[PDB]
């Protein structure tokens, strides 16, 4: 299609490897580019950890209000919110929000611990029908994004389907789904990524990711004004370990997708 030709051209111009999956929930049509290739998730994996904790809260009704102590040893490489609460506590809701809206890595590690390790996050993916997602490591090493390494990867197709189920479907209870959507819509890290390629009037909830090898990711639910929502996953990684982030590629891919509608 026109869109696949434009995405291939964008990829060629960028020097890296681009993966895209769009689900249009109007007709459940899909647009895929490298849709079944594995990409390092980096921080887009935080959506799965937060959703797994939300799923737990369907039975443990007060779980999100449980205080979790932030100790100095807990701090890793990027902890914008957790740093503000060292030697104090954050609730699981606050940690989930921090992981999602600020990409706080300490928050992610506390969520992983709550789930019993990376295998607990992966188990939740399996439980909602995602056979592709795998979380193997904690922060910060899950961002190494080594070419060919299957650890901490998923495919665009799988992540788009899972994000659809979590936000628009019923993998979560009604209050939990609404909470997740609220958290994603409040993301603070996404302005230069998918959002930048879309009409300013569209509502977007997204989670970015970045890692080594210039890995630059964003996964989004998009609510166009007067139109069924869309789920868009854009993964990008580069051949040089020290490559710079390329959020503009994700913006451009979103723009190309949006043109085709
Ligand atoms: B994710 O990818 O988003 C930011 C943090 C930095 O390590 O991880």
């Amino acid at each position: 299609s026109a869109v696949q030709q434009k995405l291939a051209a964008l990829e060629k111009s960028s020097g890296g490897r681009l993966g895209v999956a769009l689900i249009d929930t109007a007709d459940n049509t899909q647009v895929l580019y490298r849709g079944d290739e594995r990409f390092p998730m980096c921080s887009t994996s935080k959506v799965m950890a937060a959703a797994a904790v939300l799923k737990q809260s369907e039975t443990q009704k007060q779980l999100l209000n449980q205080p979790v102590e932030i100790k100095p040893a807990d701090l890793v490489n990027y902890n914008p919110i957790a740093e503000k609460h060292v030697n104090g506590t954050m609730t699981l809701a606050e940690l989930s929000a921090a992981a999602l809206q600020y990409s706080d890595n300490t928050a992610m590690n506390k969520l992983i611990a709550q789930l019993g390790g990376p295998g607990g996050v992966t188990a939740f993916a399996r439980a909602i029908g995602d056979e592709t997602f795998r979380l193997d490591r904690t922060e910060p090493t899950l961002n190494t994004a080594i070419p060919g390494d299957p650890r901490d990867t998923t495919t665009p197709r799988a992540m788009a389907q899972t994000l659809r189920q979590l936000t628009l479907g019923h993998a979560l209870g009604e209050t939990q789904r609404a909470q997740l959507v609220t958290w994603l819509k409040g993301n603070t890290t996404g302005a230069a990524s998918i959002r930048a390629g879309l009409p300013t009037s569209w509502t977007v909830g997204d989670k970015t990711g970045s890692g080594d090898y210039g890995t630059t990711n964003d996964i989004a639910v998009i609510w166009p004004q007067g139109r069924a929502p869309l789920v868009l996953v854009t993964y990008f990684t580069q051949p040089q370990q020290n490559a710079e982030s390329r959020r503009d590629v994700l913006a451009s891919a979103a723009r190309i997708i949006a043109e085709g509608l």
